[PDB]
C-alpha cells in the first residue's frame, strides 16, 4: 500500500470507493462541481499494490469566526476506507499527510461534519457548533403581542421559484455569513448546485419553495412521505424584523401540521410565540468540528468579548506548543514560552471552544480543561464567548 | 361563585378536583404531607354559589440564586378549574388574589412548574430553567483518557438501598442545594415522600437503587416496560469527581441497553466520553418558572458576574416600576426613577433572565426585551449570567 | 373454458393475467429472457369460451443432488388463475397436463418456488430447502481468534463494480452449482438480467456493488428505506477461507447498522464471531419444493452417506409405485416388488427428504412417514443425510 | 477484594447485587426454594476490603444426554458483578474458583443459560441447545389428512387447573426428562415454584390453563398486553399421540389469533398442518451451554449413532488434554495419548457438539474444529448425532 497524489487515472477507483462509502453520493456530475473547491495537491488516495482502498481530500473554504473576521479554512471531506481494508492504518496515514499539506500552506484552521462522534478527536478536531432541530405545531402557535410584523397592511415577504431570484438569495446569503461565527463563503458552482437540488425528482424529493424578505430568504419543501411536515432547509435572516417576518410566512403554510428546521441552539424562534413549548427541540448533534493547525494565529486571528478585564495566562496545548495568551480590549497576542503552564488542553479542546459553542468552565468538569485557578476559567468562559451566536452554514 | 380560603369541609372537594384534574395524583396520604409545606393563609378556593369549582395554593420554598444567595420563594401548586367552570376567568381571580397575598407577606419571588406552556406568561411567569434529556448507548460508551476516577485500585461508588442511607442522601442534597441557582431546600416531609416512592408497587414502577460516593449520589429504576432503560430520577453531585465516578458506574449497568436522565444543558457528561454524540438530547422542556414579586428587592439579592465592568442604566419592567440600575464587583442597587427608560421589558422576562438561562441577546431578538444600546445588552448578557450552571431541584 | 399451449396470439392476454397476479413482475423485456427456457410445449393455457383465464409452464433447469449429481429439472413458474374463474379446478386441471408432459418428456423431478405454503404439497411437491435470514448487528461483531484471514498483509478481496467482472462471476458461481445440492445452471439470460438489476432505479432499489475473492463473490446493496442496512442479495463462496474472508469485508461496511442475508440453516456465519448470538435469525420459510416425477429414477440418480451399512427395505410412495430400496456403499437399487411395504408416505413427503433438509424420523413423528420399525427410521435419517448442506440457488 | 464462601450475614448483600443485576428477580421467598439445590461449598462471593461486589453459585442437577445417560451436572447461576466493580478480573477470579470446586467434586459437565452470548465461550462454554420459537396463526391452522387423533368420538385431553393434577404433571416431566437429551431432574422445590407462577398477579401475568393427556401436558396463558396472543410456557410429550392431540386442543383456543411456543429445531407440528408454513420460527437463540469438565469420563459417558462403523482417532482440545478416541458399537473409549493429533478444538467447540446440537462439519467450516481428514468428519457428525433431537428442559 502507498500513499499518494491522485492522477486523473486514479479518480473512477475514487468514484467507486465514494459510491460505495457515502449513501448520500450523487454521482459524478455534482463530483465536478465540488471538486473545483479542492486545491492542485489538496487530496491523496491510498492504492493496493492495484485499487483505490483509501482516500481524503480538503476544499478551500473561507470561515467567519468571532469579530467578523475570515480565516482560511481547509474543508476535509471525501474520507473512505475500503471495507476491505479496515484496521491497516490507512485513515492515521491519510490525515497525517493531508495535516502535514494543509499546515504547509499556511492553514490557521481546519474543518470537517464527521460521519460519527467517535473518530475525529484523535486527530484534533473538536466539535465547534451545535445543531439544534426546532418542529413547531403550527396549528397552535400564535405570534405573541411583543414579536415583530404584526400591524396592518402589506406582506414583506413574496413566496417565490427558487431558481427566479438566484441574486437576491446570493446577495442575502453574502451578507449573513460575512456576520455570523461558523458562517462558510456559498461559491457559484455551490449555487448551481442548491437551485437544482430545489427541483422535484420522480420518486424523490418534492419541489422547493422560498419565502423571499429584503433581508432574509427561508428555503422549504413538504416532506417526501410526511405531507404535513414542512422541512426548512435553510433560514438566513440578517435582521431580527426578516426572521420574524419569514416565521409568520412559514407559520402560514396552514395545509401543514409540523414545521421543521435544523437551526442552532439560541434560535430567537420560541420567545416569538405565546407558547415557547410549541418549538420543541427534536434533535441535537454536533455540527462543524475545527482543528485548529496554529495555535497563536487562530488565537491572535479572533475577536474576544470586551466586557472582560484584560488577563495574561499561559496556554498549554498538548503537543501544540505553550504560550504566553494576553486576552484585552477583544484582542489576544499569543507569544512563545517556557515559563510554568496555567491551562492544559487537548488541540481538539481548543477547537471546541474557539467559535463559542462550548463554554471553558465545561470542558473543565469533564477535566478536557487543566486549571487550579476557578478565576481564570471564569475570565477564558467570558472572553471566548461570542456575542453574535455561532451557527452552521453548510454541511461539506 | 365567592373566592375564599378554604375551611376543613372544603379539603374533600379539592381532593376530587385534584384526582380529576391530576393524572399523576397520590391519593390524600402524599397529599398531608405536602400540605405542611402550605402556609395558613396559603390556599384560595371558588365554591359554585355548593361544591370546589377552583383552587390554587402556594407553597413555602427556599430557592438558591446566583452568588449562593437563598430567597425566601412562593412555590405555586395544585392549581385547577373544573371542567364544567371553564372561560369564567377563575384561573385570573385565583392568581390575582394568591399574588396579593404572597406580595404581601414579603415573598420577593414566586415559581411554579407549568402543566403547559402558554398559560403563565400572562400572569409574569417566564421559564427560569431548562430539562435536558441525555439518553446514553452504554454498550458504546467510552471514557474519555482526561476523565477522572480511571485509575486501578477500589471504586469510591457503593450500589445501595436507598432507605438503609438517607441520612448521607439528605447531607449530599443540603450541599448540593446550596452551592447551585435553581436548588431547592427538600424539608423532611419530602424525603419520607421520596424514599416511600423508591420501593416497587405491583404492576408499577420497579424497585429503585442508589450508587452513593462521598460527595455525591444517583437514584434510578429499570423501567416499567423498557427492561433495557434505567432511568436516572435523581443525580446530585458536589464535585467533578463525584459527577464522574457515579457516570462511570452508570455506564456499568451491564444488563441496560440505554441510560436516560433529565438534567440540564450545561451537564458535562458528554465530554466525558470518547464519542460525545453518544449521549443524545432527547428530550427539552422548560423546568422553573418565575415571577419576580418585587423587582428591586430580586435585583439586589443576586450576585453578578464580576468579569463585566461598572455600568448603569434605566430598567422599566411593563406595570412593574422603573429603576435606576447600577450593577459593579458582582452586586446590583436599584433604586425609584422618572428618567429616560434605556431597557424595556415585561416581567416575565425578568424571571426568564434572573438565574441565567436565557441570555438578554436572545430575548432582544424576539423583542422581548426593547433597548436601542448594543453595548447595554452585551453589559446585560454578561452581568446576569450564572457561574455555576442553573439546574433545576425538584417538581412541585 | 378449454386448456391448450398457447398460440403467439395467447401471450398479450398471459402478461396481462401476468402484471394482475404477480406484483413482483418485470414487464415483457425480463418476460423475454425467461421465456428462452421455457420448451416449445412447455406452457398450457385456459381460454374462456374468449380471454386467457389460466396459464402455468415449466422451464428447462438442472439441479444438483447429494453426490454432485445434476438432474434435469422441470422448473414449474408463471402459474395464475384470473380472480374472475376461483375455485373452478383450473390449477388442478393444468398441473395433470403440466406432469403428463413433464413425465412423457423424462424429466425424473419438477421443482418450484410456492406463493403460499399451503397448495402445492395435494399436487405432491414437498418443501425440500430451507431460507434462512441472518442480520448481523456489524457494530458489535468480532472475528473468533479461530477464524480464517486474520492475520497482517494484503486483503484477497475487491470491492467491485459486478458489471465490470461478470466473467468471475461465472465462474464462480459455476463452480459452487455443481458442488452444493440445490445449485441450479444459471444460463447466459439469467447472467444478463441479474448484472441489470445491480444498477439504481429512480425511486427504485439502490446500486448493488460487489465484493470479489478467487473462489467466492458477494452482491450487496443498501436497503432502499432503511440506510443503515445492508442486504446480501448472494453469496457465493467455494471455500471456507473465500466464505470467512468475504465476511470480514461485509463487518467492515462501517456506515451499516445491520447486514441482512438469506441464507441455509447450516451457515458457519455464527460461528466465526465471539458472540455467535450476533448472527440472529430473523426469517425462516421453505425454499425450493420438489416432486419426484419418477421414483427409482430419483432413487437410483442421488449419492447415499458412506457410514451407514447395506440395507434393504420396500418403500410405498402412495399412487406412487411400491418399490424394494436397497442402499450400500453410498448407492441405491430402487426396483418393482408387490412385497409387503415396510416404509408408506405420499409423494411430497418423498420430495422433502431426497436434498437431507428433513429427517425422516421428524416426518415420522407427525405421521407423513410410516413404519413399525424405527432401527430402519435410523437408517433413513443417516443414508439421506447430505454431507454438503443443502443451499437455495436463485428463485423462478 | 477477597474471594470467599458466603457466610450467613453475606446473603443480604448477594440479594442486594441480585436484586440490582436481574430484572426478573423473584424476591428472597422463591431465592429460599432455588438455594435447596446450592451445595454446601457451591457459592463464592467477592467482598471489597466490606460489601459484597461479586458471587457466583452453582446447582446440582441431572442433565439427559444421547443413551439416556444422567450426568450430575454442576448448573452455574446467580453470577453477578456490581456495575461499582467492572473490568477488575472479578468474574474470571469467581469462575476459576467454582470449576476448581466443580472438578475436585467429580462433575463431568458444567451448564448456563447465558445472558449475554460473547461472554462464556472464553471460560470452555459451548451453546448445545437451540430455542425455536414457533407462532402459529391459528385462524388458517389445517391438520393433516395423515396427523394422528383425527377420527370421531371422544377427546383424550382435558382442560384442567394446573394446581390440581400436580402428581399428573410430575409424572409426565420424568418420563419425558429421562427419554430426551437436554432433560433435567425437577425436584419439588422447583415444581412448588411453577404452580404458584400458574396463578394471575394483580398488573402482571394472566392465569395458567393446562390441557393434560394421559402422555403429555401443555401448560399456556394469555398474554399480558397482547389479549389475541396464548404462550405455551411448556409442552412435554412422550408420546407423538399426546404431541398432536395436545396441538389440536391449543388450535381449538377459538378467542386467539396466534399460538407461540419456545421449542427446539426439529418440532414437528409444522408437518402435522396442510400448510407447514403457519408455524413460522419467530425467534431463535441458544438454550443451554455445555463446559465439559472431564473430556475422557464425558466422551466415554454418552451413547453415540450404531449406524457409523468403528473408528479411531487422536483428539486434542486446547488445554483440556490428548485423546486416543475409538467409538463403535454406540459406545466410546477415551484415553490418554502423545500419538499425532488427528482432531483439535477448544473445550467450548466440544461442549457445542456434546448433545448433537451442532454439526462437526459446520464448526470444521469456521475452524472452531481443525482436521486434514474429510472423512474423519462425516464420522464424527454421525456417530455425535442424537437420535432423539435434543431439547432444553427448564432455565436456570
Ligand atoms: C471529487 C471532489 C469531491 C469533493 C467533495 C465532494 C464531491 S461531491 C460532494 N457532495 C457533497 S453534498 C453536501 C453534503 O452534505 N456533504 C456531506 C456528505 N458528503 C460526504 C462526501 C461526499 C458526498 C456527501 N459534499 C461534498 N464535500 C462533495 C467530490
Ligand atoms: C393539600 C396540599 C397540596 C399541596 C401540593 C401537593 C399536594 S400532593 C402533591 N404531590 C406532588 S408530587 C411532585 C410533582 O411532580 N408535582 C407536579 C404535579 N403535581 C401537580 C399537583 C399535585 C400533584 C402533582 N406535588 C405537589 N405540589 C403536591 C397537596
Ligand atoms: C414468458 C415466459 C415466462 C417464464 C417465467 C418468467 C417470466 S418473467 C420472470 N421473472 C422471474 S424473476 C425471479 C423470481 O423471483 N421469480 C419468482 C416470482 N415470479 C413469479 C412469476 C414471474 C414473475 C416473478 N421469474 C420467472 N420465472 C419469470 C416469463
Ligand atoms: C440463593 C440461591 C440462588 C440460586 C439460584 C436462584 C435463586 S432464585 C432463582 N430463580 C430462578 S428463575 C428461572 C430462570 O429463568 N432463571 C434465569 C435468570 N435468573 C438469573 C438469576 C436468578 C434469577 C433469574 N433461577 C435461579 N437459578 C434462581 C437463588
Ligand atoms: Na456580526
Ligand atoms: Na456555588
Ligand atoms: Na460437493
Ligand atoms: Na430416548
Amino acid at each position: 500500500v502507498t500513499l499518494c497524489s491522485p492522477t486523473e487515472d486514479d479518480w473512477p477507483g475514487m468514484f467507486l470507493l465514494a459510491a460505495a462509502s457515502f449513501t448520500d453520493f450523487i454521482g459524478p456530475e455534482s463530483a465536478t462541481a465540488w471538486r473545483t473547491l479542492v486545491p492542485t495537491d489538496g487530496a491523496v488516495v491510498v492504492r493496493d499494490g492495484s485499487e483505490v482502498v483509501g482516500m481524503a481530500l480538503y476544499m478551500d473554504l473561507r470561515l467567519t469566526v468571532p469579530g467578523e473576521v475570515v480565516l482560511p479554512t481547509a474543508g476535509l471531506s471525501f474520507v473512505a476506507v475500503a471495507p476491505t481494508h479496515r484496521r491497516r492504518g490507512l485513515l492515521r496515514a491519510m490525515c497525517a499527510e493531508l495535516h502535514r499539506r494543509i499546515a504547509d500552506s499556511g492553514y490557521p484552521v481546519a474543518a470537517l461534519h464527521a460521519s460519527e462522534g467517535g473518530i475525529y478527536g484523535r486527530f484534533g478536531y473538536g466539535p465547534a457548533t451545535t445543531l439544534h432541530e426546532l418542529t413547531v405545531d403550527r396549528r397552535f402557535a400564535r405570534f405573541h403581542a411583543d414579536a415583530p410584523g404584526g400591524g396592518l397592511g402589506g406582506s414583506s415577504v413574496r413566496l417565490v421559484r427558487p431558481t427566479e431570484h438566484r441574486g437576491e438569495f446570493e446577495a442575502i446569503y453574502e451578507r449573513w455569513r460575512q456576520q455570523v461565527p461558523g458562517g462558510l463563503l456559498r461559491p457559484q458552482v455551490l449555487w448551481d448546485e442548491l437551485l437544482a437540488e430545489a427541483k422535484a425528482a420522480p420518486g424523490g424529493d418534492r419541489e422547493s419553495f422560498a419565502l423571499l424578505h429584503p433581508d432574509g430568504y427561508a428555503l422549504y419543501r413538504v416532506d417526501r412521505t410526511d405531507l404535513k411536515l414542512a422541512r426548512v432547509s435553510e433560514l438566513r435572516a440578517v435582521t431580527a424584523d426578516a426572521h420574524c417576518a419569514l416565521w409568520r410566512a412559514l407559520i402560514g403554510l396552514d395545509s401543514m401540521e409540523r414545521i421543521s428546521i435544523i437551526t442552532h441552539p439560541q434560535d430567537p424562534l420560541p420567545h416569538l410565540l405565546t407558547d415557547t413549548r410549541l418549538a420543541r427541540t427534536t434533535w441535537r448533534q454536533d455540527g462543524l468540528w475545527l482543528r485548529i493547525m496554529n495555535v497563536p494565529a487562530a488565537l491572535e486571528a479572533r475577536g474576544y468579548a470586551h466586557e472582560v478585564g484584560e488577563f495574561s495566562t499561559v496556554l498549554e496545548v498538548s503537543d501544540g506548543g505553550r504560550f504566553a495568551l494576553k486576552i484585552g480590549d477583544g484582542r489576544a497576542r499569543c507569544t512563545p514560552t517556557d515559563a510554568a503552564a496555567e491551562i492544559e488542553m487537548d488541540r481538539d479542546v481548543l477547537g471546541s471552544l474557539y467559535l463559542g459553542a462550548h463554554r471553558a468552565s465545561t470542558l473543565a468538569a469533564a477535566n478536557r480543561l487543566r486549571t487550579k485557578d476557578s478565576q481564570l476559567l471564569r475570565r477564558l468562559d467570558a472572553a471566548f464567548a461570542s456575542d453574535v451566536p455561532v451557527q452552521t452554514a453548510f454541511e461539506f
